[PDB]
């Protein structure tokens, strides 16, 4: 599913991401825009053989099982394919674990390079929330 900007903001808010670990909603929308272009079906393979999955590009080396990342963990206790669903619940629940892991949203490279320090409230402007 490709979400609209305000549609995704509303779904993220309903699932508890606004101000989760101190990160306002616009940070999460900005990260999703640059990680996946709001597309739940996005995948990207990394040089180490791991793959990033879904709207927040969650990586199989640590967070989900895809059966093809040797030596990896599955800390979210999910198949990686669950992160591609039109329902973002599994992605949000796993993102909550990631952002709690010590580095905050710096875990998302696109957030650190394209969202951090910018006017992230622009991403929720005009939305009925
Ligand atoms: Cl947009
Ligand atoms: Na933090």
């Amino acid at each position: 599913k490709v979400f609209g900007r305000c549609e995704l903001a509303a779904a993220m808010k309903r699932h508890g991401l606004d101000n989760y670990r101190g990160y306002s909603l616009g940070n999460w929308v900005c990260a999703a825009k640059f990680e996946s272009n709001f597309n739940t079906q996005a995948t990207n393979r990394n040089t180490d053989g791991s793959t990033d999955y879904g709207i927040l590009q969650i990586n199989s080396r640590w967070w989900c099982n895809d059966g093809r990342t040797p030596g990896s963990r599955n800390l979210c206790n999910i198949p990686c394919s669950a992160l591609l669903s039109s329902d973002i619940t599994a992605s949000v629940n796993c993102a909550k674990k990631i952002v709690s892991d010590g580095n905050g949203m710096n875990a998302w490279v696109a957030w650190r390079n394209r969202c951090k320090g910018t006017d992230v409230q622009a991403w929720i402007r005009g939305c009925r929330l």
